[PDB]
């Protein structure tokens, strides 16, 4: 599962390369085992894979981490106890096991150190991936931009990786830079 | 006046020994002295306080006593818990005929007390003594607690504890245990 | 233009005697320039505003937010650490006198580390409008107008305000330390 691994390191440095988040955000990781391993029922063995290669770039940052588990969990992420606390979130009560709530949350969950299941992020996270078309924009803050990254496949799984970024606002006479603001200055 | 408080001490002990609360979380309490014994009752109020507030504090638990409902259900809270928990004061200064003996009693023993609009649902459990309800307090889930105290003085106990919302469809699974035997598979 | 800045200055001193803001608390500005001036914005009148005004409040370890106008949709300039400690919104954009008004333009260029923020959550406990531009918004509940001597900052009249508790309870309740002191011993032997 190499190149799963591989893949997986990959385009975590790729899109902090492009997308450097700094110490205390909070990274999301949702995807499917059974879309990595294409159509040859989930995968522990691609779930640990994944989680192999995507986390240590982040958690190198300081970045924290959420990982989504499937629908039949409403969704709910398994997060470190501390990520639970730094950000507001709450806790529910269930423990993953592949056929209720996915391979990858419940790698996570076996991997993770003090390991708790929240409802949701409240729609903090400032960047993630999504593995296989299982979707994560609803975990991503205002405004997400999606990131072409070199790696576009994570095994058969399709990738999509996006990062946060502000709100654009003002009318017609706003500007966006600071070389910009600074013309309008020697103009004024 | 001294087995109001030994009631409200055994409470306090059985409660804390279903739900060990930890240091930071917050118990909301909430009762009507008047029950205890329509006239409030100053006495009774310092039997309560002194049999429930010690092994609270003493376990970095933050105390939040409801006011009645002239004063809406307002809460005195020390004005380092209105700083934790990012709570609304309001102005009013409470007394027996309005607000209570209750957090009139609180208000006069607490270091630096502030009257907050709700603990915005937050608390991790509480007691209603006499049925005056602390519900709207709690955080979900409330589950209440059986304890052998039903009774402080002449007024029921309710005692509740909170736990996390349980999630999940019919194959989800609620213990490590279970997991592993699922992983087992 | 000292004639602003010292109207600015007796402002700032009188509201902080009246209201004397703790470190930590959130003081929220907005105004027109070209109202101060009695048209086009100034930064020289912001320059004169911001002197007057600011000093004061940052001794005392209060966060400035100040208010650009409705073409930037009322973001606020705030230091980053003001953003981040009161869980404000980011927004992308950089104010100049055209759009966002030269009061704005100012602190953004004067403040160490600033971010354009989308509003204060209606965070702030106490501010000033110069000019009528409206900061009632940004003020958590209750907002209280001040009345300074100081009426007007060159020809814009000035409104300041303050924030205090809501008062509560019905027709038994009393509001000071006295009168419940009182209402015990009615009650106390
Ligand atoms: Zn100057
Ligand atoms: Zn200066």
């Amino acid at each position: 599962m190499e190149g799963i691994r591989r893949a997986a390191q990959r385009a975590a440095e790729e899109f902090l390369q492009a997308f450097p988040m700094a110490p205390g955000s909070l990274f999301v990781l949702g995807g499917s085992t059974s879309e990595v391993l294409g159509e040859r029922r989930p995968s522990l063995e691609a779930a640990h894979a994944v989680l192999e290669g995507l986390l240590p770039p982040l958690l190198e940052r300081g970045v924290h981490v959420a990982v989504q588990a499937c629908e039949h969990l409403n969704r709910a992420l398994v997060v470190e106890r501390e990520t639970a606390r730094a950000f507001g979130k709450e806790e529910v009560a269930v423990f993953p096991h592949p056929k209720a709530g996915g391979a990858k949350a419940t790698a996570a969950f076996l991997r993770f150190r003090d390991p708790v299941m929240v409802e949701s992020l409240k729609a903090q996270a400032h960047g993630g991936m999504d593995i296989g078309g299982v979707l994560i924009g609803m975990h991503l803050r205002p405004v997400a931009v999606p990131l072409r990254l070199s790696v576009r496949k994570i095994g058969e799984a399709v990738l999509l990786a996006a990062k946060t970024r502000p709100k654009l606002v003002g009318g017609a006479r706003a500007v966006y830079t600071r070389e910009e603001m600074l013309k309008k200055l020697e103009e004024f």
